């Protein structure tokens, strides 16, 4: 007898939880898993770090996807193959909107841009990278009841982090257009999400200003506090939601 | 001295009121004004007929657009020019999911497919067309304060009503992805909304089958009374965002 | 015992004739069914309106399909269904050689751009929009006998009426294509024409100046006489096709 | 001094006639020479052979152009850059109506389907690949006189001859659509016609059939004798329009 | 002051040799780097683990770049920006000839189809992705040297490991195309290369059968052995190259 | 009993060699059989000459096959039908390199950008235009022991030679992506190559320069000598091959 693992992200099914919250960074799931009321490590297989998170009483998974659109959506896919029934994507981005959001802001994302292949292999491009409504509402209610201030909006979600000489990237088109923040893999998530029922979300903070004015540090410390705050909002709507799903 | 009007709507800044309600048929807004509190018809120039309904203490415009994306952009574009803050579409549909949505059914959409050619001249594909969540949410509560059943769903918001013999329709396709229900208006809508800073939604009385199985009554007497209660919810919604907007 | 009508203009077959002249306003045909020997209203319906013109000995009707492709092509599609034969649009345009054709002019059209849709869900885009060649030798031949000058070439049929900010639009590449005038529905009629064996043109008054330089009398009071003209040369024009069609 | 020569075609300005007979086959030209009243031979360079016709008191060249429409492009773009001002492609086509065109039938063409490269590096997709319409009626009206009866039609122009295996053609497609016949080159000139100001048209001669059923003879003695009638044809047209252009 | 480093894969100019062996498991670093002469472990961030080997008296990197075109692009442009000028990347692949190659059999690989989106990020779809030929005839040479069977071929590098039930995947069409192998990454690796002329190739184990018939094992142990193989080509390719770069 | 021929180039299987060079003017064949040890003339058809050379005692065909993609693509598929198991294209190019690559520098091509239409006719845009590497390997080998200086690198295959005013050519964009050259046609035969298991290459002699700066001679003389040595690694590269497959 095996316990029957999906390929990459070595989960079986009794390991999966309906509520799965899924970061960029390895590094990130021990970072979130500490400010858990407890917590069991599943397993570590190339990118894809697991953990059972246990918090304010409720038991979901914390999960690593790796960077970008054809990486998360394997861990993605294996997750839903598992059984997840809510999956919210927390991380950082960049600001489009350089005046209004700056390093350290929180955005909720209701949708965004699928400047990505993979959604398009699934399903043809008219069709909306849109989040779960009950997802979004639920990430705002938990950010309004422990007063962090937090921005909604779109998300870029693009394959390019560097730019080439050639053509132009649509950052500013995507600004112009009101697009509030650039990432990389929530579009991939929310179209695989609509297609296989699976209700999904995206909570980011701002780290980045891809467009100019401003800032720093750099990075990925990301900042701190502010990053504790977007976590926290992150683990608390996961409980909400687990509740639900017993 | 002229009001000064814009082109097809021949509405004026001042007719135009923060909450719109938009139909497709222009003798939808003389059904729509009688269930209102007061009414003040404003203009009716080619498929746009405009009125100022007074309901539950809130005056908002309904206004009809005309069947398919081009000619509703033009009364959309005309009515954002005029400050309208707020555009709620409420129509007809027809069902892509036939087991479980049947004529008379109400669905209310977060999003849609962009099978339009007008949203594609304002930006790239790869944009979402996404409802407003704060409309969204609105129209669902107060559903559930009148006690009305309703689905929530993407539309597949396609050009084409009558197929031809050479390449299939997307509508089983997207029914396969988990599409609720068809129309032809509201991802223009979207798109526009998100681009012009208007907040907007859709909410839908399937009276269509165009997958196949069932039924009746052919059509535009719709349903009755299933169709009131739509309204209904149409009005009670935009009173209450009305609200907000003074 | 019913009249079994089309669903969206609610004509039967039998009140159908082989010829129908296509104008965008309902208002319109209330204009154009005057300066018949005598006429008979038939339908109103949404935006389509309809009455059976005889003019010079010759009956045919004239039905109003709305602005903008998608809306137009549920008209066209139904027409068809009822057996029509030949459909000439006869319509307002905007100039895209302003140094050339200015407000008044009228262009007789052999073929058109199709910034459309509906026509793209129907056949691949390599297919060309093209008049029918008797229908368009026809509306020369008659405007030639009542010595109103007249241009020829080709109409750039789009979509969107109000840009926005992101992408340009091609109404400049378009004009230096040759491209004579723009308006947003003779391409789809042209494409649906070819694919169902229906014969098709379209004559076309300027009353708009989208590039620049000129004029007026902002609208749509067109204009008078240039416009009378106009609408003189289809009545002709249908009058003799459906000679041809008894 | 030096005869200033077009690269390819190397005829001078002094040369070339405004109206231009094309053909694919050098060959061709030779047996098009023999049925004029008397001929020059100018140039042969690569697959460009030019002659000189003087037919019914007319002078007009004939040009061989080679197959396809990137090779194609190159003779018509330096006819056009030293005046031609009408240019008519006489050519051998197959059938898409198969029941209807058959071999040895000829077909006059007022636009194609643009399957080729060259023509979307001039201009978007959308653009109408379409006959001059005075050139098509001056071929019809010539057939007329001389008795020939003729098909009427829209040419798919492919650049592809032999299928693979993978993706299907659109031969079947286009037939649906009621694309009349199909060839090589017609599509390209008649876009370049329309950008340029230079007024084209097509005739062919049914000599393949590539759907399906039937037929003999194998090629290129195409026909006989139906073959001279649409060589005639092509001949007294270029005679009449070069009369126009004196 | 501070080692100034890339933001993602954290190394500094002055630790990347010329040459940068790429494999998508950070654990494969591990295995890697047991096989060489010596190492120095240098970073190990996200999933992006780098150390120095020394094989055959040469210095190379050897980095793991995560699953999939986007993430693994962050890797590749990093390595570029600190002055990698070969990069080849070595790794498993699914068969698409599957009664020509099975599991355990090596191809090298001199092209790729881009069923990414990155790529097309950077330049046009036209533009072929297409390895180095001296790192790709090196690769051959090394293989023949050491006795070891290898297969060359094009590799399709699809975003999509997961197929959805809507629209079909190029897996077959590419086979019938004699495409070799299919995997994730190297197109991406491949354009980029060009285009910031970075000496690049491929060389990959088969441990898949996407198609259909065959085999095991399951995986990720791939094959031993027939592993072992690729990697020591993979490492004394590395070398050689690295021989002359100094 | 009949010589079974191809269509168009007018050969039969068994004057068909497994190795076939092919030139873009019938005129080049002419010259290059003058450089053989012996030849026979074969058939001259339309604009496909075809010559048996005997080469340092091999033989192998020189074949023309006319201007652009869709012309030669007839010419390569018939060749191809006929059991050539080699076919390499030998011809002039413009730089797009025009510091690096002047005027008489030969360049030997690897891989093409895809700039026609019927590649993609035969296969999606995502799939790379590929020289076989052992052919590559040849012609540069040849060249080096001749002493002979070449470049290497990617031809820019595009179906459009005179550009036109509306749209950009994507000549700059490619040479900022570091492609070589500009031609017609090698893409085309690459691609149909690796689809039907062909071996194929290119090499071009500079005698353009489409961007900008230089020179002369005017053309096609192309240059002298230059020509010749081209012209002979040619011929060499052919019989080296041709004894590979006798």
């Amino acid at each position: 007898m095996e316990g029957e693992m999906q390929r990459h992200i070595k989960l079986t099914k009794a390991q999966t939880t309906p509520v799965v919250l899924v970061v960029g960074d390895p590094g990130r799931v021990d970072k979130v898993k500490v400010l858990c009321d407890s917590y069991v490590d599943l397993a570590y297989n190339r990118e894809y770090k697991s953990v059972e998170c246990t918090y304010k009483g409720q038991k979901f998974l914390c999960v690593s996807h790796g960077v970008g659109s054809a990486g998360c959506a394997i861990c993605f896919e294996e997750l839903m193959n598992n059984g997840a029934k809510v999956i919210i994507r927390a991380g950082s981005c960049g600001s489009l909107q350089p005046t209004q959001m700056k390093r350290g802001d929180i955005c909720i994302c209701n949708a965004a841009v699928r400047e990505d292949r993979v959604s398009h292999l699934m399903i043809y491009s008219d069709f909306p990278a849109v989040a779960d409504y009950e997802v979004y509402a639920t990430l705002n209610q938990v950010a309004e009841e422990l007063k962090v201030p937090v921005f909604n909006g779109i998300s870029l979600s693009s394959d390019m982090y560097y730019p080439h000489k050639i053509i132009p990237t649509r950052l500013e088109d995507y600004s112009k257009a009101n697009v509030a923040v650039v990432e990389m893999e929530v579009a991939t998530l929310m179209v695989m999400g609509t297609l296989r029922k699976v209700k999904t979300g995206g909570i980011f903070i701002v780290d980045g200003c891809p467009l100019k004015w401003d800032e720093g540090d750099f990075d990925n410390n990301l900042v701190p506090e502010r990053l504790e705050n977007m976590i926290k909002i992150s683990l608390e709507t996961c409980a909400r939601l687990a509740k639900k799903y017993l």
